[PDB]
RNA sequence: ACUGAAACUGUAGUAGAACCAAUCGGGGUCGUCAAUA
């Protein structure tokens, strides 16, 4: 089994997402900025409703971003003045322009979960007295006893030539209600 | 690529129970003192 990962360097976040848009369809995304950690959803075409002004770096702009859906995850992090490295992670071999392909073999993928902050207060709201509110891109409404989880897959592979396994990556998949 | 926030080491608890400031004693009564000539 192969984990395919695609690198492009010296690329802005706005351009990195636009390069991946065919794959980041409907993808949830998390944007790290000096003052906010905002959750965003790309539309079915993989576009953001204010992508330039949201993804720019110039003024307390996004320095790191993640976007994920079922099939793939895009990661980006700033390296100089708003240019960065993009890495897209995919289960399947796919065509991208400018990106360089690579892969790593993995022994098995194991699912994980991550409970989000808050109880239920398209878009839904969780809230917790500890943090106040958290808004999540989630289309179905939430019953008062629901909790929203985030799912991921960890890929185990041999690191050492002595055969020692480790989880070489963890790709995010989707938000899920449990 | 940015300090977490907020939170009384507090609540209940008698330094107290037991232990005699007490036991015995007539306000009484006689020859001593000095050393020599």
């Amino acid at each position: 089994k192969n984990l395919y990962h695609y690198h492009q360097y010296e690329i802005t976040l706005e351009s990195a997402v636009d390069s991946c848009k065919n794959h980041l369809q409907a993808a949830i995304g998390l944007l790290y900025s000096p003052q906010k950690c905002e959750l965003v959803k790309l539309d079915n075409s993989g576009k953001l409703v204010d992508s330039y002004n949201r993804l720019k770096f110039n003024n307390l702009g996004v320095f790191e971003a993640r976007f994920f859906n079922l099939n793939c995850e895009l990661r980006w992090v700033n390296e100089s003045n708003g240019n960065g490295t993009a890495v897209l992670l995919s289960e399947s071999d796919i065509t991208l322009t400018g990106f360089e392909k690579g892969l790593q073999e993995f022994i098995t993928a194991i699912d994980q979960q991550y409970l989000l902050w808050g109880e239920p207060a398209g878009w839904q709201r969780l809230a917790e007295a500890r943090i106040g509110k958290l808004d999540i891109p989630l289309d179905n409404p939430l019953k008062p006893k629901d909790r929203v989880f985030l799912t991921s897959e960890e890929y185990i592979a041999e690191v050492d030539d002595f055969g020692n396994c480790a989880v070489i990556d963890e790709r995010l998949i989707k938000l899920e209600v449990k």
